[PDB]
């Protein structure tokens, strides 16, 4: 029984740093909303800031719940956000997780 009409996704949750981050990247993994707003998922976004700065800017996007961002800082931290986005349209960011770069090690392997 229809109850009113279908929307964009709820309030997303924030990614969990996968594995360990890195000097200027960083691994995150999310999963799928509760709250598709009545509508099956088509594609997320995630938007990184500097929480030195508040410059948010679309780091990824697409159909999958973990990506890898880069061209960071080491030794400095960023809040990062997600979004779900339906046949409806796009929702409202996550909690914006604060998430500190290594700074700066690593064996020299290619």
């Amino acid at each position: 029984g229809s109850s009113g009409s279908s929307g964009p996704p709820g309030p997303c949750l924030p990614p969990r740093l996968q594995g360990r981050p890195k000097a200027k990247e960083i691994q995150l993994r999310w999963g799928p909303p509760l709250v598709d707003g009545g509508s099956p998922i088509s594609c997320y976004s995630v938007e990184m800031s500097p929480i030195e700065k508040d410059e948010p800017r679309e780091v990824y996007q697409g159909s999958e719940v973990e990506c890898t961002v880069s061209s960071l800082l080491p030794g400095k931290t960023y809040s990062f956000r997600l979004r779900a986005a339906n046949k409806m349209g796009f929702g409202p960011f996550s909690e914006k997780c604060d998430i500190t770069t290594a700074p700066g090690s690593g064996p020299s392997s290619g």
